[PDB]
């Protein structure tokens, strides 16, 4: 198509970058291009796998201590299945927790079992591969309706694929399942935007706008659960304040973590595994057609393998309970450990030709969905057919489609965010 992208050869290795150049406790180095990133990992996945690093600043939050990052797949694996040693309490991500975050952000993310599991049991059945299996109808609609929309929006056939389809459509589908009505979809969306887009300063640099987002947010959970306490709907809304997790109802501020955690998951994720692999068909043309003349072959692959390529979540912290020594490196009880599954992703050790992107990589480990056990991705089902469907309509109604500037990527050292991304089809 001659507007589109520029091509790339497949499997291309990235920069050599030096290990004096690498500093994740800047801001600046998320700035870096993807490649000297990757560049970056691969640096320290063979001279410093595990190593200690001062935690970002950015204005409102408290750093504290720094991290261990665990760069090799092995060790990510390994924290991920012993979470008695590393513990998801008191957070997941680098900074310190504080109890006024915790009015918000105190879910079942940053706790570990019994209590862990018993919050997750009120909404899993929802999330279950037979349940999901029957919401189809409901994705293949809104997923049809956006890339109609996308076109008739369109008649010069140039979008931005970030607000037509891959932002809209996962959005939709987890509001429906909260039961939050069309009208608040775009408000919703807006709140988690900010919420994991801080310190990029086209979503949001000043604390004060991320706590009244918070707190609106918040307010917003609380006001629909109070709702659905009165009248039952059949979302997961009504299934949180119903529930007793216990023998004792929710809280209003766990309702609203948990409110939270599940609108923000949905909205921040889905998305830039989607955008990144339009991207990546943009690069790899040959891979966009071996999908196409055999989609429903090369699905199941290929949606492991976009969701690989984009990692879109980038790392989660543990915390540990006890001494432990790994690959070496001996850390104490109560230091912060980062898994970077962005570099587990590519790890030259788990992965042949981990610079290649296969739409039929079989088999394909990642840990896109984190290392497995307690906290795993509990949108996996939902975000893999939410992958499929959105390629499956955009292959039907327009399959050419092909990105034609490079993205805009979120500056974040947590999710790997692309806020637009133009895009032509024909
Ligand atoms: C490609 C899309 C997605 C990716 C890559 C992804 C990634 C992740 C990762 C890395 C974790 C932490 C896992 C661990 O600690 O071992 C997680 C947890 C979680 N995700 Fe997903 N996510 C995606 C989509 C979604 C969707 C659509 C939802 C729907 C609400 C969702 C809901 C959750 C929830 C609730 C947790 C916490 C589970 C728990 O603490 O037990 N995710 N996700
Ligand atoms: C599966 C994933 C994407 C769900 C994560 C959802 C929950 C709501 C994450 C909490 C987000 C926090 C409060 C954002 C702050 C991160 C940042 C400021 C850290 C830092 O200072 O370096
Ligand atoms: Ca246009």
């Amino acid at each position: 198509l001659n507007t589109a992208i520029a091509t790339r050869v497949n499997g291309t290795p990235p920069p050599e970058v030096p290990i004096a150049d690498i500093e994740l406790g800047s801001l600046d180095f998320w700035a870096l291009d993807d490649d000297v990133r990757d560049g970056a990992f691969a640096t320290l996945r063979r001279e410093a796998p595990i190593s200690f690093w001062p935690t970002i600043e950015l204005p409102g939050f408290v750093a504290g201590n720094g991290h261990w990052a665990l760069t090799k797949y092995d060790d990510v694996f390994y924290a991920s299945r012993h979470p008695d040693i590393f513990s998801s309490y008191p957070n997941i991500t680098i900074n310190d927790q504080t109890p006024e975050l915790a009015e918000y952000f105190g879910s079942m993310i940053v706790l570990d079992d019994p209590r862990h599991q018993r919050l997750r049991s009120i909404v899993s059945r929802a999330f279950t591969p037979k349940v999901v299996a029957r919401i189809e109808a409901a994705v293949r609609d809104r997923a049809h309706r956006l890339v109609s929309s996308m076109i008739a929006n369109n008649p010069d056939r140039q979008a931005d694929l970030v607000s037509e389809l891959a932002g809209p459509l996962p959005l939709q589908i987890i509001c429906d399942m909260m039961g939050i009505p069309k009208a608040d979809h775009q408000r919703i969306f807006h709140w988690t935007n900010v919420i994991l887009g801080f310190g990029d300063p086209d979503l949001a640099t000043d604390f004060d706008e991320f706590m009244q987002v918070s707190a609106d947010i918040g307010a917003y959970a609380t006001a629909l659960a109070e709702d659905r306490r009165v009248n039952h709907h059949d979302d997961l809304t009504s299934s949180l304040v119903e529930a007793e997790v216990d023998g004792e109802r929710l809280s209003s501020r766990e309702i609203a973590s948990f409110f939270i955690l599940l609108v923000v998951a949905g909205n921040e994720t889905t998305r830039n595994a989607i955008t990144h692999g339009v991207l990546a068909l943009s690069r790899y043309p040959e891979q966009r057609d071996r999908w196409w003349s055999d989609f429903d072959g090369l699905a199941p692959t290929a949606v492991e393998e976009i969701v690989r390529w984009a990692s879109p979540v980038v790392y989660m912290r543990r915390t540990l309970t006890q001494d432990i020594e790994l690959r070496g490196t001996k850390m104490a009880a109560g230091d912060k450990v980062s898994l970077w599954y962005c570099s587990a992703n590519r790890d030259e050790s788990k992965f042949a030709d981990p610079w290649t992107f296969d739409l039929a990589r079989n088999p394909n480990p990642h840990l896109g969905f984190g290392g497995g056990g307690a906290h795993f991705c509990l949108g996996a089902n939902l975000a893999r057919r939410e992958i499929r469907v959105a390629f499956d309509e955009l292959r039907r109604q327009m399959p050419d489609v092909v990105a034609t500037e490079e993205p805009a990527r979120l500056l974040s050292q947590f999710i790997h965010g692309i806020k637009t991304l133009p895009v032509t089809w024909s």
